[PDB]
């Protein structure tokens, strides 16, 4: 699959929000460094995080075991599948699309995320 | 979590449909072994195979790692969380409600199910 | 089960004793922040320093194998169950009452510890 | 380590107790093939199952998870350090000394167990 | 990766050597069953026998931990990237080409097997 | 087994050449810190990295799952089976000798390595 992403901190600093502003199409006219705006393959079954870090991206995590919230990313366009976890809520799943990278890989030919979603106040009493 | 389990082979020795028939009711005027129907205690986190097993019960698994179909289960009520598998379709999870048991513990704090389902015929390609 | 914790810094800043002072009580008429002290949920089979991951508290690991003492803490009332190691001996476990939280889930209904151990002298050769 | 053991069935056959009767001295003059009795080299921190399993010794086991009572073994000399399991009681390893062969590693550096005690009565409910 | 495969057991009927005859060429004439004789899509990363199994084809394995030689295959072209083993001697990895297909995944984008590589006398006595 | 190590900063230091001058032989008239230079047991099976852990010796890691370099040390005699990686080059793994010490055990019984080579150039694209 395609993961394309978006270090979250661009989003905030920006003052966009994730679902009105061309996120992905305005960080490809900036000069992000790689870790930060891309595009990743990642195979199915691959976890998000270690295709990252292959890259030689440091993408935020701190347990890899569904325990913390650190690792957060939302998915924008797409699916990413989950190992069992009990740290994220139905509602944090299905409608805020927080998915957690240290144990996620993608569900779909293409994803588009937001990762570095740890920053968002609703996933900051998580994040260790 | 409490888990209410039926053996399929019990569901299709009696020509029952899973949706319109009263399983669990039914069952319950039987006299089933205890490992073909009854309500089994999980923890959040804990796989559902694996209760079963500490239970004595020998609950369908080949795998035990979510590439086959051997451990199925259809969830009635409640839900299932499972570790990422690439096995089942989205449409079988969505739609037609199978989780696997050697890697999916309780969603909900009641679920229903019954186990045994690779007897079914359109995941009886995916049986070893 | 409940495990109830007291980071060691606080006994230590204190000059207590974990066995002569009555370190929970004296900590629960403070002001600490919850991640040093309070009780938390732990289900069997969960591990306690993912249990602690999960409210948000970063509580001290590294390698999270049961290779090194960074996530020791001392059980004072229970018990608590670990994953095979090798590094710690048969009398940091059985006298010493030395635990890692990175690889133990409660064995009891009330467990107790000191959480943070791994300033404990006797420990210091294991902690990376 | 050295892991001696006797496989339970002879023990049975032979209505020997493993507490009153020189159960491995009078396997040694027997001519139980090597699966049966034996000593066999097990690493600290190397499963005595798979050490087994690696001699070509096709010991009893189901789930390998600590879920089951498949693997079981009686130790009587040393110890077995297992990961951790919700399925012997406190008293089934401490004082009946049950162990697990397929999560535990020898704990001592000479250990003789009777394998293949899951035929023993009280094991039977958990034998799957 | 794309892994062609040959179950050993029709290179045995027919008195082939896996080196001097035509085994692929000669099986794709015959009418195997397809989890005797085919091509299989494996991931990189991808365990073998979990990729067969999640096509329904009941490979042999019985530890699923390379702690035995039931679920071997020999590889004729391409290789097999292996997970940490202690069975196999360096003789039978570098020069017998004996890889486990539990834990080994393709290492190369185009990779052909004999499996059930078991039945092999020199691995005889490490299958169980 | 025992693997004899360097800290690849002390190379680096002195200008040496890992091939071409005494490393191990000169850095024994150093007075290094133990995690510098010393020699380690380290069990067939048992990883490197965390053999090192439980001496105390913080080696360098990330990821602990072979998704990134950071664990990186240069085997100079003997060699280390490592677990499925897919980072790594053939020709880095055969040829430049590259290991990853995180899920890395000893393949032999005497092994000298050049840990903390995430330094070097080459690698430094997979450093995270
Ligand atoms: S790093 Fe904690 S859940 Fe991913
Ligand atoms: S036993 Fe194969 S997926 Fe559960
Ligand atoms: S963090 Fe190292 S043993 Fe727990
Ligand atoms: S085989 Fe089930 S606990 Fe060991
Ligand atoms: S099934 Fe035993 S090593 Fe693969
Ligand atoms: S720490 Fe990343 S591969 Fe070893
Ligand atoms: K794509
Ligand atoms: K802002
Ligand atoms: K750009
Ligand atoms: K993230
Ligand atoms: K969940
Ligand atoms: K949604
Ligand atoms: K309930
Ligand atoms: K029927
Ligand atoms: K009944
Ligand atoms: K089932
Ligand atoms: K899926
Ligand atoms: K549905
Ligand atoms: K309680
Ligand atoms: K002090
Ligand atoms: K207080
Ligand atoms: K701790
Ligand atoms: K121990
Ligand atoms: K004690
Ligand atoms: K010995
Ligand atoms: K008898
Ligand atoms: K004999
Ligand atoms: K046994
Ligand atoms: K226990
Ligand atoms: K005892
Ligand atoms: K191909
Ligand atoms: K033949
Ligand atoms: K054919
Ligand atoms: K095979
Ligand atoms: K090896
Ligand atoms: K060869
Ligand atoms: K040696
Ligand atoms: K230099
Ligand atoms: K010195
Ligand atoms: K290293
Ligand atoms: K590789
Ligand atoms: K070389």
């Amino acid at each position: 699959p395609t993961v394309e992403y978006l270090n979250y901190e661009v989003v905030d600093d920006n003052g966009w929000d994730m679902y009105d502003d061309d996120v992905f199409g305005e960080a490809s006219d900036m000069d992000l460094d790689d870790e930060d705006y891309g595009s990743l393959e990642v195979n199915e079954g691959e976890y998000i995080l270690e295709a990252a870090e292959a890259q030689g991206y440091d993408w935020p995590f701190s347990c890899r075991a569904g325990a913390c919230a650190n690792c957060a990313a939302i998915v924008l366009e797409g699916d990413i599948d989950m190992d069992m976890q009990q740290i994220l809520s139905d509602e944090e799943v299905e409608d805020k699309n927080v998915r957690l990278t240290c144990i996620g890989s993608p569900d779909a030919d293409e994803v588009k995320i937001v990762y570095n979603a740890k920053h968002l106040d609703y996933l900051q009493n998580r994040v260790i």
